[PDB]
């Protein structure tokens, strides 16, 4: 199960359309990082394959997101226009310390 999720960074593109892009984010203050939280079924992230909860957003439209707050993540993300490019990275231990 776990196992075999690969754990380099890739590059997902995905597109907004009429939809939203179909997930949500966990993150805090600067430097505690930007995790999926949660995938809508059925949604441009979901329908992807390459996005899950737990994948650490690394970086959206080339700007980099390592070190973002919450806030800062969320309006990146609201203003990336209709295609998103992301990269992201499983980070499922660094992610269990933000889901209870």
């Amino acid at each position: 199960g776990e196992e075999d999720i690969p754990r380099e960074p890739r590059r997902i593109v995905i597109h907004r359309g009429s939809t939203g892009l179909g997930f949500n984010i966990i993150g805090g203050e600067d430097g505690e990082g930007i995790f999926i939280s949660f995938a809508l079924a059925g949604g441009p992230a979901d329908l992807s394959g390459e996005l899950r909860k737990g994948d650490q957003i690394l970086s959206v439209n080339g700007v980099d997101l390592r070190n973002a707050s919450h806030e800062q993540a969320a309006i990146a993300l609201k203003n990336a226009g209709q295609t998103v490019t992301i990269i992201a990275q499983y980070k499922p231990e660094e992610y269990s310390r933000f889901e209870a």
